[PDB]
DNA sequence: GCACGACG
DNA sequence: GTAGC
DNA sequence: GCACGACG
DNA sequence: GTAGC
């Protein structure tokens, strides 16, 4: 699948933060009104110190079945820096999406979108690059601040920046920690909320997009 | 400083859990009635995937000043599994511990004591092994069900194991995710909560035996 | 001076 | 490595 | 089939 | 690798 190279990859941490703080204007929080037909998620798993496996995964809304399934192994040099997760998996994932066949309404990323220091996380980031709404569904905080939704269900609050919504805190299953949910790019807090709950079946944390793909990112790292 | 090997270190994941299954039985969850004079706490890094580095810190109480600071570098084989923490850093520390001069009133670990899946937190196993009061503080959660404190300065609830109570759960600053308190040798529930409460001062989260620990533990990991 | 995805 | 106190 | 300390 | 569903 196609998509923009919008700069270089293999930048210095100091100028990975300043190319963040020109992308931020380009993001576009948009609402997404209607049903999504193939929605995919995206995930990562680390067969070695230098090397990672990128997993993307369609799947058919809202029967939730597997579409495609595609995936890229290649070196990663790019240290893990909280608030740089995508000078680190970014670019073997776009490795992976240029052999996508498929185009999805919407891709699901693990970590943020929108809540993020600099308001561009890993999804808003990729979203500018593949130019299609992106939500980020993260398994811990990295930025805002948030009032602890209550055990249920469905129990949910809105994370903030000072005033700003950013995401929403959502208790997808009880008994469990609540996932993060930030728009990325082409999406908005309100639709990214509705849609994480949409693809997240009951008993389950984590959205089918994100999880099945997790699910591959481990088979692929053995056999 | 002395303490007693009750069994072998090198053991396959199976016969370790069967070696904590029996030395909970030794555990004795006693009141610690009084004001300690000598505190210390301990703390790991790790200079290479196969090299750590144990620190332990002894303060005087309750002035805090750093009466001795001893450590050990040393080869570590033995995998992080949750629930097996003793097995992969207790040789080390205990290493450090053969140096050490002051001899403790307490000591605080990093990791879980009582609040452990088998009753046997690294906390709780380095206590039979130095038959000293000990003490359990974890900045996450490894087993046990709880309601999350509110986020006041002092704001607490209990840890449970079902119907049991192993330990709490403390707010220790405002703004921060609180930690988990449980006893482990020679301790009680009620005694780690206040004592924990006495080690931690205002604006900081981690009780000053292990806070210093890990810096050391830090600093020592260069220069 | 004092918060932050993936061995198993 | 970035970052608000 | 479906939760769990230390690059920086 | 352990572990309750």
């Amino acid at each position: 699948m196609d998509y923009r190279q919008l700069h270089r990859w293999d930048l210095p941490p100091e100028e990975a933060i300043k190319v963040q703080n020109e992308l931020r204007k380009k993001i576009k929080l948009t609402p997404y009104e209607g049903e999504p037909e193939y929605v995919a998620g995206v995930a990562l798993s680390f067969p070695g110190k230098e090397e990672g496996l990128a997993v993307i995964v369609v799947l058919e809304y809202p029967s939730f079945k597997i579409l495609e399934v595609v995936s890229e192994r290649g070196e990663i040099t790019f240290p893990y820096i909280p608030g740089l997760l995508a000078f680190r998996e970014g670019p073997l994932f776009l490795k992976a999406w240029e052999k996508l066949r498929t185009k999805p309404d919407v891709v699901v990323f693990d970590g943020q979108g929108l809540a993020h220091p600099r308001k561009l996380g890993i999804a808003s980031h990729m979203g500018l690059f593949i130019e299609i709404p992106t939500i980020g569904v993260a398994k811990s905080r990295l930025y805002g601040t948030f009032k602890m939704p209550e055990d249920k269900r469905c129990s949910w609050s809105y994370l903030y920046d000072g005033e700003e919504i950013i995401g929403c805190v959502i208790r997808t299953k009880e008994g469990s920690a609540p996932i993060f949910v930030s728009p990325g790019h082409l999406m908005d807090v309100e639709s990214s909320k509705r849609l994480i709950k949409a693809f997240t079946l009951p008993g389950r944390r984590i959205p089918e997009p994100t999880r099945l793909a997790h699910i591959y990112t481990q088979r692929l790292k053995k056999g």
